[PDB]
């Protein structure tokens, strides 16, 4: 009943957690989470690279089979498609030029150029919160665009999830000039709770089993041992 192979879509902008190495193969913790997972689950699992904004709409379409690309749990997200229990925590956060005084607030972000990925939580919030109130917010395909634009300076700042940008940009040498702009946005009807597998809401067996390796290998340890691979912390969360 379970499909012996099991398509699944990310986007290979968003390291720590989803990116390509120099020969084109698909690493970080989101790989590594599917791949320990479809081991377990005993099907083989085919990497399928989208812009984020085609994962939900392939997947409704049967292009793909699931979805592991930092997608994060929201209430929204929920009334299209279904979710495997959570895989990680994920807070959205401000970054920008070191020293800048820029804050997640509409008066310190009011004619700033601010860039978000293209059908993203962190879009949603910018479009309803700051764009409708004169904030210049960029939506873009994909996170390595924003990087790039800000380094530029095209961009003042960008909004993304905070581990992705610390461990992805800030900590590289690309980051180096670059901080995080004010704490952690936390709101939590856009941003929702932590990340999981996306999947169709029928697939209640295919949900099932992600969910039963995903115990598995937290419960034996194996989660914190591909995790400290990036992480210096909890990664997790509570
Ligand atoms: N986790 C956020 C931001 C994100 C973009 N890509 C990966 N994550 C979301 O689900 O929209």
């Amino acid at each position: 009943a379970l499909p012996q192979t099991v398509r699944i879509g990310t986007d290979t902008t968003y390291a720590p957690f989803s990116s390509k190495d120099a020969k084109g193969e698909f690493i970080g913790f989101d790989i590594d989470l599917g791949n320990e997972m479809c081991k377990r689950m005993q099907v083989k699992c085919t990497w399928v690279a989208s812009d984020f904004d085609a994962l939900i709409p392939s997947l409704k379409a049967k292009k793909i089979d699931a979805i592991i690309s930092s997608l994060s749990i929201t209430d929204k997200a929920q009334q299209e498609i279904a979710f495997s229990d959570k895989l990680y925590a994920a807070d959205s956060r401000l970054i920008a030029a070191k020293g800048s005084p820029i804050q997640p607030t509409l008066e310190s972000l009011k004619g700033k150029h601010v860039g978000v990925l293209q059908g993203s939580t962190q879009e949603a919030y910018a479009n309803d919160n700051w764009r409708t109130k004169g904030v210049d917010v960029v939506a873009y395909a994909n996170q390595d665009l924003i990087y790039s634009d800000l380094t530029a300076g095209r961009l003042d700042a960008a909004l993304q999830d905070e581990v992705a940008a610390s461990e992805g940009f800030l900590k590289q040498p690309a980051g180096k000039e670059y901080a995080f702009a004010g704490p952690s946005v936390k709101d939590k009807k856009y941003f929702g709770d932590g990340t999981g597998v996306g999947l169709r809401k029928d697939d209640t067996e295919l949900k099932a089993a992600f969910d039963k390796a995903l115990t598995e290998l937290r419960q034996d340890g194996t989660y914190d041992k591909m995790a400290k691979k990036y992480f210096d912390f909890n990664v997790y969360g509570d």
